[PDB]
């Protein structure tokens, strides 16, 4: 019980000397050794976040969407295929460890998915290791993301098993109760930091999944070493996300729930809650704001590229009081900001 | 420097997931309350007049745990309640005893009623009165299993072990209705207290119980992974139909009264308060949720048994920001979860 | 530079010790100064909305002591002290400021039988205060003098040298106090009381834990830190004895409670307290009973028959903000009034 | 990789020192640069809802200075500073950005006899600012230049070799600032001011504590950290002398206050780093300065400091926790009467 772990709100990045203006920087990243994204953002594989429409709009902005799997195998293959024939867009698919597994994989592969994500509550498990070894045995050159994990031991075991990228985050998500009902989890920033570090010794990239709420948070995840950030609530309020529209006190809300929530899984022991976030309009506007945030951050840090950002970033722990100084304070805000609230 | 040691409670820490060859539906929650008593699930209902009586203790045993009948009633009525449990078909049953002038007559009567365990529980278990009590009771009934409490230190485990106790209950002040820490200034945060006492207890070969301050199934997992043999809850069980006292309807919702035994109402200078808690229906639904959460955590930690969970658990400390990450956050929740208030 | 963290009461808990002593067994006698013993280590504040003759008569007869405030003329505070000393031989205190009329106020309250003088100012670690003590003891060598307020052991050392018989600790912890906010200056009270009690004891000088106390458990902590007695304002300001009529607001009664450095009490001012209302507490006896029982209960937990043994054998532990939440009642709709809680 | 905690005002307290001095005896004089002395170490911020000529005149007349903002055309800002120099030779500053017309704005305010310019930017530790400083001093070698904003000792050194006469510390503390939220970058202000003050005093360049101040006690902390002066927007933006009329909202008077990097101030392609809201009306600046000044004198008396230099040299800080914070503020009281220096 000696060691303290930090999440995003716990730290700040120290500005560096910069010869670089924000609209000079390049957010290109390697999602895997083979898959290059233009911007390091991906939409979560949840039934209230990503289907083909969201996945098409992520691809076009430079990112990628991971079509969720809470649908028939044939419907997912249709969603993926819908993305592929909308141009030449990259598309991912979610796969669980099931008796369905390889039929789901065969359908999205033939439908030309670019990357599958074997994601489960506990990526550091015998099922996932065997599942990655099974998939890569059948499809060697296909790209496999394995998650979710929180330790460097977990990185190696999935790298050994053949994953091309690992996905970090047990407990941080906005709709997640894993840490509350199971007691298990690692604060996300320290999780990404430790996993990024072992991932770089091995040649395997890591994704920061969950818990990001502002663009500043993504800068921290990338500075920690993640190759890409994945978000649910940040995208689930967008027009392209599936989700009934609910009305309350003059505002429109989009339904957003955990995949491990009662309503998603339908004696259940859930690991998620169901709720709603405010409608935010079109993805493109949300992406602009996030990219602009990341660019300014790299400007403050003098980083022309994501690699230089990771190599030159210096972190500083702020207290509860610093956290209050960091947010707007002692202001009665009256005009909406596309950046904040 | 007098103020050196920081002590932690459940909400300060998190468990790090291990490599798991095992699924939640395969782990065994069997535990030894004492050496002669083995429960199937490591949960006990608290010895309170708004929590455990014959109706509660019967249902606890039927789910695999134990209820300790409270002592706020005549010696006649207590023996009667223990007997109903004993005549309900071979169900384990406890009874609490205070440091009283009538003490050995209370032990007498519930022993006659074939009680399986007694709890000599006082505000301060590491005291002369409890020390002599345990030896006095071991002098008359050496076969009898006696739990003693409450305590907060490793020194207290020794002196209670050298006095005869077969188990020791940890918890000074963490209780949801408890004001001991505020009115007396005394106590140890529960996770550190369990941890320190579990470590002395294991070396000496005596189990410890985590009593008080548990609220979610994940907290229990932390207590068991800290080394407790079982967990005692008052608040988590007091809203159920089997707890004593009737339901109140206040503004469309159902509530039951829940009070500290040290509160003015139970005693008719108090160390607890009286209040109302939400009605939660039948015990079996609460037990099912708690059991499920515990097996989830043990799956995460790769633990087939409770002792293996303790051997291999690593804790990490989270800040206030980790805490807010760990709970659902930045979401308007619209559907109640059965495991997340 | 910044590095040493300083703690207040809600940052820490006392670890229970083995106890051969039941709460009704433990003794609460304490030495306020070398010449003044109290049966209980409680003092009421030198504030116009806390302590007058009625407060200080009531305080004495329960075994503590009241310190009559200075926010009144010299004649009337001497009479106030004479009110107390005539009512069956009780101890009385009196507040004295660093002023031009300061010896005349001392002279009056002395003729008026005052047992203890408190030369309390915003900054006791100061030339005026130190000179003031030296001048008073030179005129009255037997008169017991408390000086404050301070927060450092260097301040204990210097006020002991100046002739003080007891020093009062507390810069900023007060519930009505804005000193830390407007001047940026202070020390969390628990660490202040420890550091100063450490120095006062080596010199043989008692120290008072003054301000920031809200519950009985808080008092126990101050005493285990080595304070000789605890001074409270807010806890006593709600009582019948305290000065001030009882204003009532939406079917509930209250009493005015204000800082002595608030605009109200001092009437170009730059205040260092606020002014407000706190709920009516009842009679002082019942409030004191509940505080005594917490102390006695805390000493039971720590197995200390006396305040000295409690100081020597106390083990503090730091609690985080989640420990704090677990320490208070949680997740319960409290429906009945506990006599000793909120 | 992540070992250093950095602190802000609400995290620390100053420990009282033995004192031979009373608050009224204490001296508030500070060198804003080697060539500029203020009688009180307070500055109003160069924002379009804090400082124009009227507030620059009101600050100067109290012993401080105002920086007229640059969210206006060049001739208007030169006219604005000329209005202050006309009111009895008062001190005046003007804000200058890294623009295509940077040297032309500098020309107009120099013509109107501005005492100091502030080359203030999101990121003062940048090639732009570093080159603007060299180019401004090369043409106007006696002009006093403040450069900012910054947060590190490397930034202090590099801007001093650029020619800055004084630097301005503060990445993200402002009450209306979202830089640390949107960009993830910044340093808690007290640690920032301390680290930068230390390097400035080794090099001979003073530093300004800019942003995140809320109470007079906070100013004392920032001066004891070693800053030569404190810059405020929120504290002064409710005052009658700040720009914009007094607004009513549910029977209480308010004024508008917004970040310069907020949408309204920068007026879809924008990515703002500030917000816009409203703050309570607090009256005329004279009454706010009074309460501020008295708080600083009280703090310095507690510290036995007759000068700001003596305060920096003998100030001791302790960290307080959130419980310490809770004790530090008033607590467990229903405040009935409004205190002119608290809420
Ligand atoms: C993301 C997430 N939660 O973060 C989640 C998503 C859907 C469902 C669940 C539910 C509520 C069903 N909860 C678990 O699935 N909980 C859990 C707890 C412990 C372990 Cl060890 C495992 C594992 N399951 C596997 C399987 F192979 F089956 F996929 C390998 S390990 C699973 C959780
Ligand atoms: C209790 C308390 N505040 O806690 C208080 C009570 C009444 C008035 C004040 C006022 C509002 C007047 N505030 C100061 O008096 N502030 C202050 C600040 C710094 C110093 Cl150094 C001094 C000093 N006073 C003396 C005296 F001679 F008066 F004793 C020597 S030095 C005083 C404060
Ligand atoms: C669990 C608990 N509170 O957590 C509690 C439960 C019921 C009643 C009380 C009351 C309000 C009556 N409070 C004390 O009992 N307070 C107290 C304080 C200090 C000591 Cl040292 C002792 C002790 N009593 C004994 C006994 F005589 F019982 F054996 C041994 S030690 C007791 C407390
Ligand atoms: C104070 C402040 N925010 O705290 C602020 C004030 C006005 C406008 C902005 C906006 C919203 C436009 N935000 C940035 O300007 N952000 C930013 C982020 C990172 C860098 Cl590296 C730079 C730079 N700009 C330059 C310049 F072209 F001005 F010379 C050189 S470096 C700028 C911010
Ligand atoms: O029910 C759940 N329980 C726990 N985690 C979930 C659940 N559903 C989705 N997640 C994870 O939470 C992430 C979204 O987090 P968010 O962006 O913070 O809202 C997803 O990428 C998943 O990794
Ligand atoms: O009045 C009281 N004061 C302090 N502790 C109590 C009181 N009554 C019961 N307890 C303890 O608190 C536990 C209940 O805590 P809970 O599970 O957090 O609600 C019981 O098991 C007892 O160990
Ligand atoms: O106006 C004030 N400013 C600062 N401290 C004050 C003021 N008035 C009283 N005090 C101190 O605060 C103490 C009362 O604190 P309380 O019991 O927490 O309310 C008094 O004994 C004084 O030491
Ligand atoms: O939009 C903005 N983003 C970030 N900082 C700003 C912005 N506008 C003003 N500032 C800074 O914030 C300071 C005011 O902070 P305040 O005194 O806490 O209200 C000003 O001196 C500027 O340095
Ligand atoms: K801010
Ligand atoms: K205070």
């Amino acid at each position: 019980i000696l060691k303290t772990a930090y999440t995003f709100d716990d730290v700040l990045l120290v500005p560096n000397k910069s010869e670089v203006l924000p609209n000079e920087v390049s957010l290109k990243t390697q999602l895997t050794k083979k898959i290059q994204l233009n911007i390091p953002l991906m939409s979560a594989s949840m039934d209230t976040v990503t289907e083909s429409k969201m996945a098409i709009a992520m691809a076009r902005e430079g990112g990628i969407g991971i079509i969720h799997k809470n649908m028939t195998i044939e419907d997912q293959a249709r969603e993926v295929d819908r993305v592929k024939r909308s141009g030449g867009l990259l598309c991912g698919a979610s796969i669980g460890v099931t008796n369905d597994m390889m039929e789901r994989v065969d359908a999205v592969v033939k439908a030309k998915v670019d990357v599958i994500v074997l994601d489960t509550a506990h990526g550091h498990s015998k099922g996932v290791i065997e599942g990655v070894k099974r998939i890569k045995a059948k499809y060697p050159e296909l790209q496999v993301i394995a998650g979710n994990i929180a330790t460097p031991e977990a990185v190696r075991d999935l790298a050994e098993a053949g994953a091309d990228c690992v996905k970090v985050g047990i407990g941080p998500g906005s709709i997640c109760t894993t840490r509350i009902v199971a007691g298990v989890g690692v604060p996300q920033l320290t999780a990404v930091m430790d996993c990024a570090e072992e991932g770089k010794k091995l040649g395997i990239p890591v994704i920061a999944d969950g818990g990001l709420k502002y663009s500043g948070d993504i800068v921290k995840a990338l500075a920690a070493g993640a190759c890409a950030a994945m978000m649910g609530s940040i995208f689930a309020g967008c027009e392209e996300a599936p989700g009934a529209i609910e009305i309350y006190q003059g505002r429109s809300y989009k339904v957003y729930r955990g995949m491990g929530s009662l309503g998603a899984m339908a004696k259940f022991v859930p690991e998620g809650v169901e709720g709603r976030i405010a409608y935010k309009g079109h993805l493109a506007d949300t992406i602009y704001q996030l990219i602009g945030g990341i660019k300014s951050g790299m400007g403050y840090l003098g980083a022309p590229t994501l690699e230089n950002l990771y190599e030159n970033a210096n972190f500083v722990v702020q207290t509860s009081a610093g956290f209050r100084e960091s947010h707007p304070h002692d202001i009665n805000i009256t005009k909406e900001a596309p950046n904040y609230s």
